[PDB]
């Protein structure tokens, strides 16, 4: 699958808004993930003690991680599909160390879409949401292929 340049521009135009405050967006996204699919929190030995949204919001460490996650994803999106170099270490760690199934990457993709839809109606209309879905699908497709190369079913 291949996104058009027009599609990449819709992706990067909403990402430009995320970048006004990546820390805020990362908190929203991880909290949405953990609330919508509580099982995902159990993968984080670092964070699985957090009991409530209030505790999550107050966690400086969770905020730090959200910035790390969105910055890595931002770097991937800015490659506009040319993300082989970026996907190698991410696939290896997430397959082998963290053991994150592809379904959980689907869950975080859903969280990203939900947060952008909520925060950014001006840059996340139907066409833009479709482009972001396509970008995130491409990301998961390529990650899943790497998972298989690495010996993880996903
Ligand atoms: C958009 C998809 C994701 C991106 C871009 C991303 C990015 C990252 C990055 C950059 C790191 C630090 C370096 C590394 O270990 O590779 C990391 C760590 C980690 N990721 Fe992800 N991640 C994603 C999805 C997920 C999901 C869905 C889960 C769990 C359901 C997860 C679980 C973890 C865990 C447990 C760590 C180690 C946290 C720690 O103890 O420091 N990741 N991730
Ligand atoms: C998706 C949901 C889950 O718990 N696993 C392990 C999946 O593959």
């Amino acid at each position: 699958m291949v996104l058009s340049e027009g599609e990449w521009q819709l992706v990067l135009h909403v990402w430009a808004k995320v970048e006004a405050d990546v820390a805020g967006h990362g908190q929203d996204i991880l909290i949405r993930l953990f609330k919508s699919h509580p099982e995902t929190l159990e993968k984080f030995d670092r964070f699985k003690h957090l009991k409530t949204e209030a505790e999550m919001k107050a966690s400086e460490d969770l905020k730090k991680h959200g910035v790390t996650v969105l910055t890595a994803l931002g770097a991937i999106l800015k490659k506009k599909g040319h993300h082989e170099a970026e996907l190698k270490p991410l696939a290896q760690s997430h397959a082998t160390k963290h053991k994150i199934p592809i379904c959980y990457l689907e869950f975080i993709s859903e969280a990203i879409i939900h947060v952008l839809h909520s925060r950014h109606p001006g840059d996340f209309g139907a066409d833009a949401q479709g482009a972001m879905n396509k970008a995130l699908e491409l990301f998961r497709k390529d990650i899943a292929a790497k998972y298989k190369e690495l010996g993880y079913q996903g």
